[PDB]
């Protein structure tokens, strides 16, 4: 799909059998998702941005359905104040920025 | 041009004559640039990102180019970790995600 930036790109997602919604983020590194459970093991980590850093819990291997797109890769969970999928997932869906 | 997101979607952008490094950034709402001298008067505003929110100055119908196409609009200054380019500009340029 083609999507406009008049408003946020929220998308409607699905991450360890939850729908979720989240923004599209050609900013973020990563895809870091509000406190949840996720299987498997994760390790800590420190993700920086506008305002400073944030405490994560890293888990990788995840899958995630992303507009009927499945794509696996790495999610971070923590207090971010807006569930956002970064570079890493965004590049297994064929995203890419055109003008 | 269509950019792909293997890594970060960095572009030279020209502010007040002057040549710098910027992210293409779809999570950000404003525009948002490490300090530097615009002509004009400037408003108080309060962003919020991932570590949570700063102060910058908000200065209205600044003539700014982003990878050879014109805009002008607002430019918020203030202690951001990188410059990036928020849909207010991306929009004027004609940036979409497309997958
Ligand atoms: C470093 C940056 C270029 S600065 C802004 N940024 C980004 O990714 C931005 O798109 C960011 C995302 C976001 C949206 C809503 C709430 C909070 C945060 N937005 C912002 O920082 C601020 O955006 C706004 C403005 Cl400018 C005005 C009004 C309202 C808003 Cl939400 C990058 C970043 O934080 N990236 C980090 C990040 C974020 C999420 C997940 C992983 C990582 C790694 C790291 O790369
Ligand atoms: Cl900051
Ligand atoms: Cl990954
Ligand atoms: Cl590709
Ligand atoms: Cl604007």
């Amino acid at each position: 799909p083609q999507i406009t930036l008049w408003k946020r790109p929220l998308v409607t997602i699905k991450i360890g059998g939850q729908l979720k919604e989240a923004l599209l983020d050609t900013g973020a590194d990563d895809t870091v998702i509000e406190e949840m459970s996720l299987p498997g093991r994760w390790k800590p980590k420190m993700i920086g941005g506008i305002g400073g850093f944030i405490k994560v819990r890293q888990y990788d291997q995840i899958i995630i359905e992303i507009c009927g797109h499945k794509a696996i890769g790495t999610v971070l969970v923590g207090p971010t104040p807006v569930n956002i999928i970064g570079r890493n997932l965004l590049t297994q869906i064929g995203c890419t920025l055109n003008f």
